[PDB]
């Protein structure tokens, strides 16, 4: 039966994200084109995955159309989608989040955005807004309604403290990269963000299957992933996706396959062990790090990653 978290606002968010549209099936020498491979399988997913469907979205992916169509079509109700989007700091796009979020309610067909984090800490030089205005325009906008639940991605502890220092809303959310080879981001988000009781999303937690080493089946790692995949008849992603969840933080993942969106919802079918958490845990924190976002700012904290 499905699981949530509970923010520090009361509200409750499905404890796993199942449908992302950042990703596409992309040319190599590609075209800010329509995906209508995308759109589908979007869908399929609101159509056929039971209960809340958590789905992330992102200005910068320039993908609202695409989830926009889907949300159209979809005969799946509102109150069963929770939806999250991000204003891109990063990647000018809008002014700011207000104008930001006005865009994609309209692109997108919605009324409100279940959560809308801030994308990056490091702003566009073109932007003539600072991470203080922003965090203060994402306040109005949970006044507004416009988004239920605000938060912050890819945050360093000093850009947490940042918006602590000014917050009348604390952030709800910080959505990093983790993974069992990058257990922390940046230096000590993990610890500094459960302590304050801001929910980490993990962002590419199947990091470690996405980027597979040569010699991987002589690897300790894997050769324990696979040791609980065949105890619990779950798959590997699975096993590391229910991890997330052990560790306390909410697993956001995508797939081209309708298949494995249903596997992503269905990881609170199966429990791991204290003893099988620690395990993937202590063989993870040996591995070395990697790093599939944020990678030219980020590659600095490689060596406090497992640490």
């Amino acid at each position: 039966n499905q699981k949530f978290f509970t923010l520090s606002n009361g509200n409750k968010i499905p404890a796993v994200a199942v449908v992302g549209v950042g990703t596409k099936w992309a040319h190599a020498e590609e075209d800010a084109t329509f995906s209508q491979e995308l759109t589908d399988i979007v869908k399929l997913s609101l159509d056929t995955v039971p209960g809340i469907v958590h789905i992330d979205a992102a200005e910068m992916y320039k993908t609202y159309p695409e989830l926009g169509a889907a949300l159209k079509e979809t005969k799946k109700p509102r109150e069963e989608i929770f939806i999250t989007d991000k204003f891109s700091s990063l990647h000018k796009i809008s002014e700011d989040p207000k104008s930001a979020l006005e865009t994609a309610l309209n692109k997108l067909g919605v009324d409100y955005v279940d959560l809308y984090l801030i994308h990056s800490p490091f702003f566009d030089k073109d932007l003539n807004i600072d991470l203080e205005t922003a965090w203060k325009q994402l306040e109005e906008l949970y006044k507004s309604g416009k988004a239920k639940n605000i938060g912050v991605s890819n945050f360093t502890v000093e850009d947490l403290k940042k918006v602590l220092a000014i917050a009348e809303i604390k952030p709800q959310v910080n959505q990093i990269e983790f993974s069992p080879f990058l257990q922390n981001q940046t230096p000590g988000i993990v610890e500094f963000s459960q302590k304050n009781d801001i929910l980490l999303e993990a962002y590419s937690p199947l990091g470690p299957l996405a980027k597979k080493p040569t010699d991987a089946d002589q690897q300790p790692f894997y050769q324990y992933l696979k040791e609980l995949s065949e105890k619990y008849n779950k798959t590997e992603a699975q096993v590391l996706l229910l991890w997330v969840y052990k560790r306390g933080i909410l697993p956001v993942t995508t797939s081209a396959k309708i298949e494995r969106i249903k596997q992503a919802q269905d990881i609170f079918s199966f429990d791991l062990t204290e003893e099988e958490v620690k395990k993937i845990t202590d063989l993870g924190l040996q591995h070395e790090p990697v790093r599939l976002w944020h990678v030219d700012f980020y590659t600095k904290y490689n060596s406090e990653a497992q640490k």
